[PDB]
């Protein structure tokens, strides 16, 4: 679970998978085999994540390899999350209503956005990001727009459409002209 | 796309792949080498799910590999359903809206449910399902049970709770006591 | 019969999954219910690939999916290959016999993996005749004699003389040739594809 | 350097994902958005093992998502090894010198890939020295001599006696041990992890 035992165990895997000793290992990285012996039995705290870079380099595999997975935060696989945890974020406009997320899937990112503007000429587009997303039109109507900024693909979407926007694909989203504002509901995975 | 365009095309990649010319894959399945080269021209339609075994059998792998994806139904990465596009299914008690899918995350299976039991006593169990789960109380009050069915964990959502069902764990969903009925937005992915 | 085995169970799963009861797929795809049912009783078997993506379609999945994996033909996690045992095929390229392919041991549970013993039968480097990459990552050993290795693009290609013991790697889809060494008539490769 | 750079660029990924701005992280961190922005901008070299960890529980993700990929060490898709700059390890199980490894070419484009040629010491099959098995799938040849492999249970293994030319694979977590065959002296594999 912590950095620096997770860290230790994949260490000494690594160490063990390409057949170095402590010996080894340490003549690649300016240590003795006492220190390296030490970062495998939790000492490794204090490593910088430029040393964790060259460690990575010469085991000839990534920090990511090295150290624990985002852990359990799940009561026998469940997560539940009440209505006023949430945070309330800005634009930069969008305010986000941040839903229940979870280290056994990082991915997930649900949201409640409420868009304040009704001018589809104002649509802020983002570059696309890095999971998948589903959408579904909670009030309101939202103006669409997606693909190209330049030239952009549009719908109009009545309450309760749902929508999925794959990774990477940039869009951007307003409610429809002069309706004033709309809901949705986002969760991106 | 085709189920017998995909399978000719990655037949030859795994043929080839494993070293085999038509004659040897031939002499393995009770066909010519002129037949083999016929599926690998997209005339193995009528192959049979069994005959599909066998081949991917002798070629050590599975149908899968054999096969094509899903495919593409999406206009430049996205795809849109709207509201009345839905088919309304039953219990067996909720009621499923299902939202919009995509061939291009199959995993992605959004309903909207309505709730129509209040009493937690007849709460029905799933044996848990194949993706996780992000779920939002949309109306109403939910009473949530989860984990073993003989003495499961429980929990009372209020209106916009948002909870994450980890892949395989069962659960059951159920209005709280007396209170009629709730609807819930479900993300399966 | 696993085949049909292993459709039926994940026929049942998607058909839950989207919420389908028997009678919607079956209307979906013009049967009755029952004929669902059988199918999700083991009696798929004699369903076409075409009605297969048919079926995939309408659950907005693969066949892939719906069907199970390679199996196990492991010995408690092992399977060994005697050097009699292998399959030998010829590596013709233009009307020139280029390589021999000895085949190594292979398994259901790695099917990306493919092992062999090349006998590498050219030894004039000027006539190499490139692949066009493949699928897998290769692993490869000089294991007898010294090859002539050519990679990338056939018009200008990187390369190298590797004699007995020396080991390389290829990352997918990158195109690659070997000869023997320019008149040392032939020589051997482990290849391990994986 | 490339690290920092990496971090930077998947730390403001995943704190735009997330929906903070700089302030919000860095709050919820104790920092100041500008040491956060600085981060952001190819500074977070310095930052701790335990630092990081933290980020990335605010984040709710792992330090792994947070940074780059092993970098990329070919020559156009290849690298090659030739046999003099082998690292040579020795394999003591007991007080026994019971394998020598001879590490074949590996690359970060594959940190899984673990190839290696191992002299096989030992040649009374009694004293096998079991692994507990390890993390990836093997690929395995006998290069030189008779191996004597066991596996699966040490108290009741299986057991394979094996000629020059034959091929083995050990599934994962799978426990094996070799000596060569009862008497022979020595042997030679080459094992591939991948
Ligand atoms: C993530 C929710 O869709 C909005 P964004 O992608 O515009 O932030
Ligand atoms: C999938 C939606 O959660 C409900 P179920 O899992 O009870 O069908
Ligand atoms: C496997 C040996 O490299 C050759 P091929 O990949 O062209 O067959
Ligand atoms: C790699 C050779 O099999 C032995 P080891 O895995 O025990 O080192
Ligand atoms: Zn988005
Ligand atoms: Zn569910
Ligand atoms: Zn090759
Ligand atoms: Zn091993």
């Amino acid at each position: 679970k912590t950095a620096s035992t997770g860290f230790a165990e994949l260490l000494k895997d690594r160490r063990e998978q390409v057949k170095m000793d402590h010996a080894a290992l340490a003549s690649l990285l300016g240590e003795t085999p006492e220190t390296v012996a030490a970062w495998e039995n939790g000492e490794g705290g204090e490593l910088t994540l430029t040393q964790l870079g060259r460690i990575a380099h010469v085991l000839g595999t990534s920090i990511g390899a090295l150290t624990p997975p985002a852990g359990n935060d799940l009561d026998d696989g469940v997560i539940i999350q009440m209505p006023d945890e949430r945070p309330i974020l800005k634009g930069v406009y969008y305010v986000y209503n941040c839903l229940v997320r979870t280290k056994r899937a990082p991915s997930l990112v649900p949201l409640v956005v409420d868009v304040l503007t009704d001018n589809p000429d104002d649509a802020k587009f983002n570059s696309g990001h890095a999971g998948n997303e589903f959408l579904f039109v909670l009030e309101g109507e939202i103006h669409m727009k997606w693909g190209d900024k330049e030239n952009p693909k549009e719908a109009l979407l009545p309450t309760g459409a749902s929508m999925f926007v794959e990774e990477h694909v940039p869009h951007a989203f307003t409610a429809a002209k002069g309706t004033g504002s709309a809901k949705l509901i986002a969760v991106n995975f």
